[PDB]
């Protein structure tokens, strides 16, 4: 029977019938048509569904309403409405005008009957245009793809998905032109890029890896919301989720050299400014074993995870900031990676300041007028510097749960290097040795790695940690030793509001938890250490008190970029993905970023203080006060 | 048209006919009638396939002859013969006999006509029995299923699958009764468990993880081998391959308490054996810190592989000996885990003895006629030893190409260890820092784990790797340091035809290439110290002769055992799942198992040679020999 577009047709079929449309269009040979057949049937007998077979000249394609799903635990579920786009066949300048037939058949085994009701259009907004947002609304029964062409001018998109509900649970997927189109909960992840999504998505394509230089953009909802966050509305018999889809080209290569030389220039100029008044005036091996004995864990794996996310189309492996992540080679977050050179630069320009201070200190004992200068540890801070971005820039290949402690693992031993040089000034007695610095740091990764798992956020593991918290305090109080005891009960009660803080809340992310137990018992010792110079009669020099005003301002400043979480492992992929941001500084830099940039200027200028705040005593000779 | 079972009909279609045929049965309520569709088409042109719907009262199914495959880089395959066994509805006792209909519809668009060829067949062999083995023969365009009922006396199973020839590539999936049967390439690894397979499969199952206690057993042959080994006969236009199953019972429960009770009364005879002959007469803590600092990040990483494995059905991950891996709970292999409590009993068995050694010794110096006696490092190997069966035990949980180090890389401390008390003992002079016993581990780990990955068995990695291993024994050989000098260069003609064989072989296994070395240089530093003592006027106690003859007679054991390899990383999973073999002992342990019994022996008898070697000149008195 010939049949019309854009007409509802309505019957009933049983054990002997069975109702043909047949449907007749032309594709014109620069333009694309999409057919997409609406099928209903308000039959709840499940023991006789209605099939419906839908034949084109190189393609079959079958399905039974109402359409049935097996979700976990033993549920099933009803749709009553289905609804499948067919895959479009593209007419072209070497062929013209193509005559394409469409057999649409509907038939039921029910004995008295089965009611159906069946429509058929062509759709108009099938192709997407660039920098356009397009709104639609998809359904569990009811799949939904696109097409978009590549521009001669751009090379690299980016699919941006927005949604303002998180549920139902959802399916991003593109996929090559060729037919068949993969549109189903069982076959949407067997080939192509795919992502899922509560509320937003991000996928990012290169033009050199699609033959025609155009793909479908494939949108599935699943019938649960278990690889999702959630489980499982007024009589929601539909699962109908509203979607916006935008395809914005990505930066250019320009951006990737203007950013780059931004990275280096800013912190080379660190340089510039360290021996200009250079010109006016005129134990790390051992860390270094620590660090790549810690870090070839990561090696070993974050290069099967990057290759995995590559030779798969699985994106629900590597969490990354997805707004922000922009590819080079093999890597497919570049900036994550990049931002990471301000420790390695600024951790070798450390150690150039200290051996400036070392030469001139072993020329002037060829030649007592101070504290004896110890250079110890400060090669030992600025080499923990320089490997701490090496240990974070291997997290951000793949950040995952597997390797999540070592994006800030590193500057537990940062902080604990600086509180020991700082009472290695005035007591010089001390003798910590190359095992302990590796002990000490063996136990507070464990105790991290445990607290995020096993602890899970219960309160067996928060009271106990909180005892060991508040004796930890109790210990180096005393040790450390009138306005000295003044002093040593307001920095307990400072860890004492830190130990209550993390017990009636519990913060799950418990590895950013140890940096501010790191992180404020420096700036407290390091507070503490001024205030005892200010009251006894010892002025401050301009330098440390420039960099006294420099830490101060550069950890507010990189404290408050490390709040803003971009990506969270914590949850299911889909769940990070809600709390993707733009770039802020460049086009290339998010807020995660920034943050690598701050904290090595944060700890850079911590050292400086650590350094120079004991000039004061280079003239006042010795046997006057310790 | 009512058509007939095992009858083959033929016909031509076009645009305007489509032949239907409708075949009619009975479903007895107790047994089950599978019934499988075959469809020829000899025409080549491929712009109008044959289109055949199979319609059932509950399902509908279709495809197309030829069906099309797109491998990888442009790759096109045609098949022109297709099966599909449909989803059987079973009749019980509570239904009766049931009239089913089956209908089959055969289309084409093709203007000239196209032609085919139909036959449908009952299946007679679709249930598959307990213990016997069956054959058959399955295709990618031609995939197979069948069923297990189970037995009310089994609780579980395993199916093994053989075959004699590794190519076509395959994949073996088990799963649900409930239709549809997912015996595609594309949605067979939806759902279900699921294993590659060469030439070997084996997958066990639990009775009370299925709800009717039977399952489907699906085979489906990939249209490449890229997912296998290889890639890509005479005119093979069929990759068809011969396949055989067998369904075989688990072991009983009392199997896991008469083994396990054997692992524990043989380690717990050696205790009854040490004290027997106590009664005729009648570092550490830096050690366990290197130990669980080198553990958390498998901890944090097996625990994610034993689940994605267990959530999942993807058993493609943890490389196990299938054919000997016995679950317990949430453990696959609970006998690769268990045969590991030899080195925490032998090696706290070790600790003991050194304790009665040192309690015996502090009470002696209350009250010279020895060397002087050092229990330092005693005490370190005993705690190394225990460590490596906690260590290797965590890599059983998930062996994989990210752990792979872990089940023999402490045995190189281990190793390392005894070396260096051989040297203590006449050399009281060294001062090996706790420090250094990390550092120098922590560079051997480096360079295996690089061997295995950078390294990839090239030229340029084993070259360098050949230099460092000969100039090591040229450094060795004259620390150590007229017939001194006639041993010192043969020890270097052993490591120099070490060095050789690995340099024109390229052992690709390199961890276990860098247990040779450790393995050889204990056994020749500690072979020519016997020699030295008995080119001296030395002669050997009876307690020491005994551990001398047992070491060896030990170590020839288990490293007989340690080359039968039943498992391999190296390969995709498909390829080490060849190499699987039969439980050998007690049908628990495998010859792996037996290679964690006898490491630990041989291990232990090696504590005591070092230990009782220079008991000798305990009744010799001092300022006699060095
Ligand atoms: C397939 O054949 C058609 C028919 O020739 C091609 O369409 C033609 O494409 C050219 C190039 O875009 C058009 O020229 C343009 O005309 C506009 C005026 O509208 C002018 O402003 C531009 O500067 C340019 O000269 C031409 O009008 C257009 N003709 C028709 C009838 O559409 C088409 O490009 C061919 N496709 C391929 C892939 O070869
Ligand atoms: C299968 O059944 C469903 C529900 O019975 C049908 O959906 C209905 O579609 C019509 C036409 O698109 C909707 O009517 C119009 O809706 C708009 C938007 O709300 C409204 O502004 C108009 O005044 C008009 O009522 C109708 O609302 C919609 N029903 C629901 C509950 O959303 C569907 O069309 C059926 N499929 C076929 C092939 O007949
Ligand atoms: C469904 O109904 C049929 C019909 O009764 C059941 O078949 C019957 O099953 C019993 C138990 O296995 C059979 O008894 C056995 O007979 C053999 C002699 O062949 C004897 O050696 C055994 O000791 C036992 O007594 C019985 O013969 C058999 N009858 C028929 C006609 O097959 C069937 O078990 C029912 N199924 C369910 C799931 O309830
Ligand atoms: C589709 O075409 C293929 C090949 O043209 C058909 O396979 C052929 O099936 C027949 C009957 O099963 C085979 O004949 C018998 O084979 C056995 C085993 O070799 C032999 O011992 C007998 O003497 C007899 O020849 C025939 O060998 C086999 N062809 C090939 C190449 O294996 C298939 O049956 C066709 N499908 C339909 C539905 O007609
Ligand atoms: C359902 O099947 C029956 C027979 O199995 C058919 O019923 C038709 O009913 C109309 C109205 O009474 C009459 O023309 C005949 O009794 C039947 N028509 C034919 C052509 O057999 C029919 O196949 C189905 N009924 C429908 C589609 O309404
Ligand atoms: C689909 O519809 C078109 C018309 O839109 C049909 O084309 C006509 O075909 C007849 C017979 O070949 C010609 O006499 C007419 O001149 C054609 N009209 C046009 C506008 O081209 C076409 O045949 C239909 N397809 C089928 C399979 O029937
Ligand atoms: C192919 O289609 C044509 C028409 O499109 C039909 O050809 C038949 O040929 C036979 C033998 O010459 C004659 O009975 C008629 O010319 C056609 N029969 C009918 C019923 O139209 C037929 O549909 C197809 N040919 C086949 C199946 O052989
Ligand atoms: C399938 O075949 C069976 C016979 O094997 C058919 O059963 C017959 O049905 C007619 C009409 O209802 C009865 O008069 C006969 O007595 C039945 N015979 C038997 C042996 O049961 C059955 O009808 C067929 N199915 C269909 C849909 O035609
Ligand atoms: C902070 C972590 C990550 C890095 C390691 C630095 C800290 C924890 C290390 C380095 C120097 C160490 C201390 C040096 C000296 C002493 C005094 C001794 O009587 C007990 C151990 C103790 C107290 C050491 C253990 C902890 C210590 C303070
Ligand atoms: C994070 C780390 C660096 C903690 C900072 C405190 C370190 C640098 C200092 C502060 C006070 C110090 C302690 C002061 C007093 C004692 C008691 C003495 O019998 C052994 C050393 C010991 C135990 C010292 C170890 C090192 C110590 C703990
Ligand atoms: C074998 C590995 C895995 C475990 C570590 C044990 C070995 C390698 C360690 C423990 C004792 C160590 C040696 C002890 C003393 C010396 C002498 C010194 O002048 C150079 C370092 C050197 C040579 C040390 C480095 C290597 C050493 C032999
Ligand atoms: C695997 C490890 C234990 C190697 C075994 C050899 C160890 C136990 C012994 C054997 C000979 C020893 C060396 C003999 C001579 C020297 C030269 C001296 O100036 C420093 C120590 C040093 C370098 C010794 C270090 C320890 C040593 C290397
Ligand atoms: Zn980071
Ligand atoms: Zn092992």
């Amino acid at each position: 029977r010939g049949a019309d577009f854009d007409h509802v047709y309505s019957g009933v079929v049983n054990l002997s019938t069975e109702n043909i449309y047949s449907f007749n269009y032309t594709s014109q040979p620069d333009q694309v048509t999409a057919v997409r057949v609406y099928v209903n049937s308000s039959s709840e007998n499940l023991n006789y569904p209605v099939l419906v077979v839908v034949r084109q000249q190189k393609e079959v394609l079958s399905w039974q309403v109402p359409l049935l799903f097996q979700g976990l635990y033993q549920r099933s579920y009803n749709y009553q409405e289905v609804s499948r786009t067919l895959c479009p066949s593209e007419a072209t300048n070497e062929t013209g005008p193509l005559q394409q037939l469409i057999f649409v058949d509907v038939a039921s085994m029910a004995p008295l009957g089965a009611q159906y009701k069946l429509l058929v259009t062509k759709l108009k907004h099938f192709q997407l245009r660039t920098n356009v947002a397009f709104h639609f609304t998809a359904s569990p029964s009811q799949p939904q793809y696109f097409l978009y062409k590549f521009p001669k001018d751009v090379d690299s998109v980016i699919i941006k998905v927005v949604s303002e509900m998180a549920y139902p649970c959802s399916v991003v997927s593109v996929q090559n032109i060729m037919c068949p189109v993969y549109d189903l909960d069982h076959n949407v992840e067997f080939n192509g890029v795919y992502q899922s999504m509560t509320k937003k998505a991000a996928i990012t394509l290169q033009k050199k890896d699609f033959p025609g230089e155009q793909f479908f953009v494939v949108f599935v909802i699943k019938p649960e919301d278990y690889a999702c966050g959630g489980s499982f509305q007024t009589w929601n018999l539909q699962r109908k989720k509203n979607l916006e889809v935008t395809i914005v080209p990505s930066i250019k290569e320009s951006v990737y050299v203007k950013s780059s030389l931004f990275s280096v220039f800013i912190f080379l100029s660190f340089y510039l400014g360290c021996l200009l008044v250079g010109f006016v005036h005129y134990y790390f091996w051992n860390i270094i074993t620590i660090a790549v004995f810690y870090a070839l864990p990561v090696i070993q794996l974050v290069i099967t995870y990057q290759t995995v996310v590559n030779v798969t189309g699985n994106q629900d492996i590597c969490y990354y900031n997805f707004l922000c992540a922009h590819p080079l080679g093999v890597l497919s977050a570049f900036n994550n990676i990049l931002s990471n050179l301000g420790h390695v630069l600024l951790g070798f320009l450390f150690l150039l300041i200290v051996l400036r201070r070392d030469i001139l200190h072993r020329r002037a004992l060829e030649a007592e007028y101070g504290i004896p200068k110890h250079f110890g540890l400060f090669y030992a801070m600025g080499i923990a510097l320089m490997m701490e971005g090496v240990l974070s820039a291997c997290y951000h290949v793949c950040p995952n749960y597997s390797n999540f402690q070592f994006d800030t693992s590193f500057m537990y031993m940062i902080a604990g290097l600086c509180m020991l040089k700082l009472y290695q000034t005035r007591h010089p007695d001390i003798n910590a040795s190359a095992y302990s610095a590796y002990a000490s740091f063996a136990v507070v990764i464990m105790v991290t790695v445990l607290g995020v798992v096993f602890g899970k956020n219960d309160v067996w593991f928060w009271v106990i940690f909180s005892a060991i918290h508040v004796l930890a305090s109790l210990a180096l109080s005393t040790q450390i030793y009138m306005d000295r005891m003044v002093l040593l009960v307001v920095g307990n009660l400072v860890n004492w509001s830190f130990a209550l803080f993390g017990l009636i809340y519990r913060p799950r992310d418990f590895a950013s938890y140890m940096l501010g137990i790191f992180i404020c018992n420096l700036l407290l010792y390091l507070a503490f250490y001024i205030i005892m110079k200010l009251r006894s009669s010892e002025k401050v020099l301009p330098v440390p008190l420039f960099c006294i005003v420099a830490t101060a301002v550069m950890w507010a400043a990189a404290l408050y970029f490390f709040f803003q979480n971009l990506s969270s492992w914590e949850g299911t992929p889909a769940e990070s993905r809600e709390k993707n941001r733009e770039c802020i500084l460049l086009d290339f830099f998010d807020d995660h970023d920034i943050w690598h940039f701050l904290s090595a200027t944060a700890l850079f200028f911590s050292f400086l203080v650590l350094l120079t705040l004991d000039d004061d005593l280079d003239v006042v000779r010795r046997d006057q006060i310790p």
